[PDB]
């Protein structure tokens, strides 16, 4: 009796706290890559800007001096080395300088080492505890899909996950799974704000729309940084997850263990799945040009 | 809790295949409703007979009839005027030699305020809505009632994250969805209830503003061109708020009158705050107009 | 005197094997070659059975990439070896979409383009919308080593506007390479006399020569509610710029039919008759509703 | 000999209420009128507090919408009355968008429409980009009795590209409406001779009149984290078309600035400094990246 | 703390004897360097009279090619004895085609490339079309061992899109020779100046011009036409503040030391280019401003 | 800026070669004699055909695209540095039009202008040969003026002139062919003609240049032998409407007339006409029966 035909594919959301020291982090994210390789994970997810804390809680001049060229990035080169090594898919986010810009960046490694690009973050979030916008030019990549010896894959950048414009458009170019790393929690401007259920509900929704499986990395522990006016803190509320195809949570992380999530998708049986529900067939782009203003009636330029 | 309310309901009831006896069912429910405090009342898709589409009929197309002095939206205008309450009237639409799965929106004095036509249409085995319906021409539409700026949509289209976000980028302060989704006659191992809930609860929270989806309950047996086809509709008609919560919810069998209140005020200024209407790249979603992920469409 | 052409319809039966289908395709190109075709055409779908009686999942997935084709690649060399003109028909697959697609290979084996069916029925036996996106390429026109021609796909055969499109585009030649036959819920709708009469009027109208190639035989495929059969009616033909028939098959014979035009002389007649000088599309909005009151977005 | 043109920057410090500072633009905007003013312009967000201190839901709630704006709608009968053009800053509101606009008002009160803007400045004391989406109108020129003008707005003063945009589209005078001041997490910053000379440069690199208009007064926001305060500079100017100043007001008073420009005699000093027909954009495709090798979409 | 980097703007007459003015070039630079220079930038076409006044054939003759040029090859054996950055002004030869153009020299004496003036007034008051072609480098950046540098030349000076096209691709500070003054009414000085303070403004860079001064006397098809060239060199900051400036008359060497790390920290939070928006740019590959150029 | 124009007056032959000889020979003289803008009769490649209604002339019929004739002028424009209007019998796919391309002094070729308003009875059988125009009217920059370029039978129409005068226009320019009618040889048209153009320029303050054929032409039709005397009077008029120049009905001419153009739109802009018209009132001329708007 023979196993069920299709490709495979094993992927892993890691889940970890992070200090201020970029040695300390990456060597965290050695040890759960390692663990979940051993596991029988092809492709694995590290969270948002792992490099450091989330230094965005301050608005700063010399954290804008973190960032750094995307050409010969020393985290970069050290995960090719591990991707090359284990035989897996590492997608490494990082803050990138590109002469006078700079953005929230992610370099999709494959699993033979090959640095196969980037993706630069396209919607920024602001408010307190989270003053991207002052960081991070809005990326203009656009939304991309990378082929891996696995699989083709869409790969966007924490607040991205909120848009289903970014997930839809990764998987018309055929993307067969989305990945989503993440940095968020609490706000502290306001303690009875607690979004994660509101989180979960609205990938759970582009897994559904689309039909594909999403993978989602979500960092853990508490942080607090110096800003221009005082400490201020956030709480990471971990509970990354693994969703399948019809939005079904297949794993999940609590709010403040580290974890490795570990799942299996057939490829083939569920791009016919997707096919067969039909919504690619019957969409209707001739009546989508709205989705191109920002006020409901002028198209941008 | 200041600032302007309004209370929708969500109305779940079996259907036979003559059109009093359900447009009775369908008065009694209305007013149950608004005997419960609702403003904006929500009927379910091809409410007026059993859903016909399992079969591909020629004779089920002159099952259409014109918007022009429909007798059911009259009557519904009636009722509407006599309770001060937001009725869309779902209708198979005959337009000269074009068909449509449309709905006609009463606002609470009685007034038709237009159509929208139902955009995305389905197809396969006890849905062969394609035969029947041409796609949708008035683009995703809002209407602005007495109680709220409203968008409605129309079953299938509730799957589509497109038409959500269209209907809130003009202004919609509430998402409606009258449905008719059931089994699947060509497999009984097909249950799509959850993932039908999940994916409006995901336009619903990534729009912050609520969604009301009404859907049929019960049994119901076509003759087709190849014989009998059966399916069970699965009702779970709910109300969802703003963040995608299921604040009220029926089960698979019950008829039932599904009540909510919303503070728009508040909602608005919580939609607002959260950013993403603030933080969208229009200039990056070209892609959407295409089908292939390649090529615009003409 | 002037340019010349001479152009073919094919007339056959399909197993459901890929392999054997092609062959046979090959082998009346190749007839047809020798009787002096320049420009061939083979039926729609050809490749396999007419699948579309059935709403299946499994079926959705015989489509392929556009790209790197093995049947447009093997009939690319054909083309070539030959110096004809050869519209291949296929399922085609782009990313999540898929569509009923035709590549145009010219003379030199260059692939030219493609054209994705615009118009797509449906109902019992035809089941076609539950497979194929609406095609989004638009009506299109190619330039082939021997004249520029307007390539369309079986049902949309039935629409004028497809027809006129085509020729305001300068199309000189239109192909409808086809699948159509009896009705699996009725057996008394023959369609076939229906169908001629349509075609022959764009003919007629644009005052250009039409190829139509159709597919014979019956085919018994098992649906979701059990098994289900068309019979083919063949009727392939070729009609000539006034829409007179000048070549035909019956409804059951295997054919390669032959016809020559004089492109020039067919020119100068379609501008003398008038009719594109007289075109009032101030007055045609209305072509652009479906509903004959509301222009669609 | 030739068209002139009087126009007039105008200054003052805000209270809370808004009825109250769209009385004291009344006030100033008569008072240039009597001067011999044309074209008056009003600082940015003249209707408060400059909030964007704060990062607050309840502030983005003050923003209305452009259709049947009251303050708009007063100083029409006001641009109607003495016959001058008004170019009104507001916070406005489209559906789920909210954008820093301007709606310009001709000397006759017609509402000729909006710019909105562009670039969003960040930091402490200027949260802007908590607030507005980036601006979707693009740069405009409007035409009015008087003058085809450049109207942008704020932060949008600092980029050279929107002063050359709205100069190419035919500007004859740019108008740049702001709020800036003080930098609440550092006493150090004093960026008013910095602001002068980039508005100095694009002038005389155009060679058209440029007006500014800034804000005067300590102004103490409540933020989410406590009382920040801004000193605002003023230094409101009117500088020539080679980017000297001709009208400057201190840092603290009310004022009313005036300056005439013969705008057919400037028209014929910029044809014959023949910058804009020696421009190169052949070689100025690397203005559309942000990162010096990237176009964007 | 940081990269501190010291740069120069010469200024002085010209004679019309080629070897007089190098040797001219030669002393300043040398007393540049004495000062601590680092890079140190020579006036335009400084190997004699500014000639694009005149409408002469025979002044085709004074370019030579970018090839073997003799002043550049003096001038890299000097950048490497001082260890000192010079971009060289010439009138080149290539070929049917001729160009205003600048060689940059590394401090080790490396030919590093160049640039060729893009901007070539068609006025009617220049033929300057006369002798250059309209440059086709396009805007260039040169990595030297002290900083990434922009030079652009002459009439380049009053685009504000040539000094973004620099910065955007990292130059972190601006260099323009030039030649600039007036007949013996009006005189261009601060309109010149404010122009360039507002490119060092707007991009946050420093920003170096040399100018000649002067007066001269060229023949022509008329006859005589006399210039007096104004100086007024300068050395501007990154918030466009004039640092160093000469005056319309005299020799100067002028010194200024930058830090270019804490510049570049002070540009990117400043945030303009956070802040750019090319997506609504695009008028500006019109010279109309409604038609694309190809 | 003193801007020279010209009209052209010359017979042709059934023979493409000889005929762009004369035109090429005559826009020379202009230029010697000063000129700028040049202008060449409709259809001047060959003979007035449109006597006949004949189905192999309708194939005398070439793409805009890479056009013999076309090209051969852009190169005579670009060396003397003149402005040429280029009449040509256009082919478009199936449709067909009487069409002009402007080409500018550097070669430049501007764009196309269609033939709106179509001619048709005895010896003008124009209605048979050409789809009625879609460009709309037009006006081109050039580099010595905005111009107004129309075709032959729309010199009769006020509306043309005044759609011109409304986009910029500074001069209005007519390439034509008219002349006696096989029909009726009682009917002279000639005056008539040249009163109506007269009319417009003094309408809209603009100067008009209507250039024509002379000499005689048999056309073999479906019917027999048939023959126009075209008659030119070919003529430059100023603003006012007065004929400054004007050839007579037999010789070959080349016409010129100086126009200080900047002075010419302070004349019109200083004379109020344009700001004093009344368009809530002309919804009328959009009907064709005086009553219902067309479609």
């Amino acid at each position: 009796m023979a196993e069920d035909k299709g490709r495979k594919v094993v992927v892993s959301a890691l889940q970890f706290a992070c200090t201020d020291d970029v040695s300390t982090n990456v060597t965290t994210a050695e040890r759960l890559v390692r663990a979940a390789h051993k596991q029988g994970a092809n492709i694995v997810l590290i969270q948002e800007l792992f490099e450091g804390y989330y230094f965005c809680q301050a608005q700063r001049e010399d954290f804008i001096q973190r960032a750094k060229p995307y050409k010969d990035h020393p985290t970069i080169m050290r995960l090719q080395k591990l991707a090359k090594e284990l035989g897996v898919v590492i997608p490494v986010s990082f803050f990138e300088e590109a002469n006078n810009a700079h953005y929230n960046s992610i370099a999709i490694i494959d699993a033979d080492g090959t640095d196969l690009g980037i993706y630069r973050k396209s919607h920024i979030p602001d408010g307190p505890g989270y003053e991207e916008k002052f960081y991070f030019n809005p990326g203009d990549t656009g939304f991309k899909v990378f082929q891996t010896k696995y699989a083709k894959i869409g790969v966007a950048i924490s607040w991205d996950q909120w848009f289903p414009e970014a997930a839809r458009a990764m998987a018309l170019q055929g993307a067969e799974i989305l990945f989503y790393p993440t940095a968020i929690g609490s706000e502290p401007h306001d303690q009875s704000i607690d979004s994660r259920d509101h989180w979960k509900r609205v990938m759970q929704g582009h897994a559904g729309a689309n039909l594909v499986p999403l993978v989602a990395s979500n960092r853990i522990g508490n942080e607090i940084i110096e800003t221009e006016h005082g400490k201020s803190e956030i709480k990471f509320y971990g509970n990354s997850f693994i969703a399948g195809p019809t939005g079904e949570i297949v794993s999940i992380a609590d709010d403040k263990e580290e974890a490795v999530l570990i799942a299996e998708f057939n490829l083939d049986k569920i791009k016919s799945m997707r096919h067969c529900w039909g919504v690619f067939r019957d969409r209707r782009p001739d009546l989508y040009k709205v989705l191109l203003t920002l006020d409901g009636k002028n198209p941008v330029l």
